[PDB]
């Protein structure tokens, strides 16, 4: 599925900073019950970064094993080289995940011409599904509307994760792409504007504690409802902006041993624990979601 | 060692993308008899991003034998997790190399606090020399004054290239730590007046092709002869803006194969071979420093 | 009215740069003509910087002259000084005005308090209507969505012009403020994603060229069929975007001129006349938009 | 004349808003005696944009009698209308001030061409020396250097009062102007790194309070005592950054009150009270500076 809330999961991991089949099952439980559309393993918020391409690909498995067929499984293949993003996601061919979510090339900061070629390549060398995903905060480069448009031709390139929280660019991408181009919001405290803008749907970082709430707004949001769509959303705000008083995953995963979804919230450096505060200012916005 | 003019050295490629040893022997004969004072090998402007640890750790060691102690070398071990940034340094030890360039962690936004034990656990597990790298158009982060000199009380952690661009940068950090840590600008078009406002040198991809101008510049500037390495500056500043007209080190690899000095100007994906505009642009430049 | 394309209308000069009634009521009758649902008067497209108090008022009173109540005209009253502008509205209490269109305080940068007292001081020397305006790239200050809240509460305030482009401003001023409260757009490019999300209108530059076209756009938009609107959008797009090609209004006094609108396209110092590049790039938005 | 401390001084107020006489006499004794260079009167410190012309001629002749011969005056005269700004220069013809402080038109936005005419009209209709003054924050334009070049060849345009806080814009205007054209900061906070880099002085908030410290620090600073001049500069930085904790000129007005300098702190609408916390973190960035 490529609609609805789609929940950027994290990597639970024990104090030793592994991950946790425990606490993984029983977040893929909470999202199948919670009706959940999808779930995205090892995208940011599921800590790429500080996992090798190994230990990234073992909780992919591991987590598409434990969906058991019951929801799909998107994995993150995102890689600032290109060779490294072909590799990546080859590992994943003929495995079972739906598609791949695949990030702007970070820190080397390539033109628009070098995005082109760095997801145009990726899309040959896979039958994959490629959702493109541009987040210039975290990378330092735009992948502009323009190029988005080029590259849907491809008939592999399916859609965007949109994490600008730039509103202006659903409808500049709609224009350029067809009908069957998905458009996702990539931040949560504008995805229900995106999704009233034209957007099919959110990978979200809130739907990692509030699964039903999101799953319930986006719905709402896909049937024209709305004025009761912001009703939750209003409910989940603090939720949307609390969970990046520190730096995303920390108040998450703080968030989700709260809940007993997960047994510790341990994360790899650099990521820190969250600090008191943090806790104080993650606690009040759980509350103000009816959750804790 | 660590102050005058330091060439971030490209790493020339053939046409597969592979280092060429004659080039780079070419470039290292060119640095050592150019008076440039070190090499950092695998740094940005040496396609750290796009290359395995194995390639990096290679060319670096190619570098260190090209070298042969003629020109001391610094080796770039940035990593955006912490175990990794330590385990690409423990490849360099007892290697020959004088020091380590290191980045913040890129993509995953760390906090200050984050970006304290990141560099401190780095530091705690080698005996060589650290500089900090900060370059938040590329990270995503930015390490502020205060946490630089939290850092710079480790014994190991010896000075920074500060490539904001944001000159007040200088002597916040200046008044923050001793007067042994190094301060070196990471911006070309800035880097004379870094020095003039207290900083000790320049990481420079400049240097690359005006290497012998770049080694004058700096020594004035050390010296406090600010007008005359100014009348260089005014003669480089095209070169300096030009560069990066398109992603670095595209236009620098061009303008190395232009002057004869490297065999290809090859770069690897997501890095794109230089446009017509960009040739002339870049041509221009050069003919303006007084090089073709 | 407070709905559909309000058009912020060029004050049109004759040669020495004063009000041309020729011209003035040329536009008046195309407005009326078009659908125009209002009229604001000595706007900032109307050059309200370079025009005295006085000729201010001699502007808006001969516009309202002219349109005979057949539209509704706002009276731009903003001024720096809180005093200046509770001036400058009484100037038009018991005039016809339908109502006042006053700027946050530009250069001074007052704190979220400070607006607050400038605006409430405003509307409680004044019967009148007051819509809100806030453009931070030429004020320097930004009226957030709170104080926007704070200000509603205020029976004689009963809109906003928002026009930084930032279109989550309007699902969060509007959680925030009743439901008779009126939120217009301020940016032509992004004006149509803005009724999309709740918007009622725009107070636009491009319908001093185009009215019919934007005056049909905002009914569909105001009626739901927002795929139809968007036809018109594409068409109108590149002069949304060209018409600030150079400031605003060089381009759309140029553009007048061209369509036999105006007499001539003079502006005020320090406006200077369109350069060539910019008649060529108007002129091709015009053709897109089926006009010329 | 315009090397120095020059200070921007407050207009002190009554309780109603009218100038203070004894109060600003009070100041300009002060100045007097504490070695300032120069005093800018009704400058944005001495609030332009909420006196009428008539208020600011009277402050500025106010100005000029008090000081009786014993420190220059700069008046401040800018104006976002060219034809406006001409004309409240003529206001000073003949006065006894020794030139006008003139910023570039705000709110308007015009062109670098567009700001060239503006300053190039104002120049020929006086013999007044004329300081061009830049602070794109409150303007929403930014006068370049290349276009502070062309004017610096008008006989009658002598410098300029450089409020950026951009450090590389001292070297930019300096190699495209002859060596008798004056560079002011206008950031107290990067003010003697400005200097540092070439800078003859700054026109400043801090003086107001601090005017003794000021000026030896920017005679040690023109001396290349660098060193001796930061010391100052670390003990009054504090204030540099905290008189902006709150819109300048509050911070800076209450100051002077708490120091017995003048009678009230009193401003004028749109400028609001110093809240509570903004004294108590003034308070301590004067006991830093040692001054209570």
């Amino acid at each position: 599925m490529f609609t609805g809330s789609i929940v950027a999961i994290v990597t639970p991991m024990d104090e030793k900073g592994n991950v946790c089949r425990a606490s993984l099952k029983k977040l893929i439980d909470y999202h199948v019950a919670s009706g959940t559309s999808a779930i995205v393993s090892v995208g940011t918020t599921g800590e790429s970064a500080t996992l090798n391409h190994d230990e990234h690909a073992d909780v992919v498995m591991m987590t598409l094993d434990l969906a058991d067929g019951r929801i799909p499984v998107i994995a993150g293949t995102g890689a600032n080289a290109t060779a490294e993003a072909i590799s990546l996601t080859q590992r994943f061919n003929d495995s079972g995940i739906v598609g791949c979510l695949t990030v702007t090339p970070y820190f080397n900061r390539p033109s628009q011409e070098g995005l082109y070629q760095h997801f145009k390549a990726i899309a040959e060398h896979t039958d994959l599904p490629q959702i493109l995903y541009n987040v210039p905060s975290r990378t330092g480069c735009d992948l502009l509307p323009e190029t988005v448009g080029r590259l849907a031709k491809v008939k592999n390139i399916i859609g965007i994760k949109e994490a600008t929280g730039n509103l202006t660019r659903v409808n500049q991408i709609k224009e350029l792409v067809s009908d069957d181009f998905v458009l996702l919001s990539g931040d949560d405290a504008s995805a229900l504007d995106f999704m009233q803008l034209g957007g099919h749907g959110v990978i979200s970082v809130t739907a990692n504690v509030a699964a039903r709430d999101m799953a319930q707004m986006c719905k709402l949001a896909a049937e024209g409802h709305f004025a009761e769509a912001r009703v939750i959303n209003q409910r989940l705000m603090p939720l949307h902006n609390k969970l990046f008083v520190e730096p995303n995953p920390i108040p998450v995963k703080w968030a989700c041993k709260e809940l007993g979804l997960v047994a510790t919230d341990t994360l790899r450096l650099p990521m820190t624990p969250i600090t008191d505060s943090g806790r104080e200012t993650v606690r009040a916005a759980l509350k103000h979601a009816g959750l804790l």
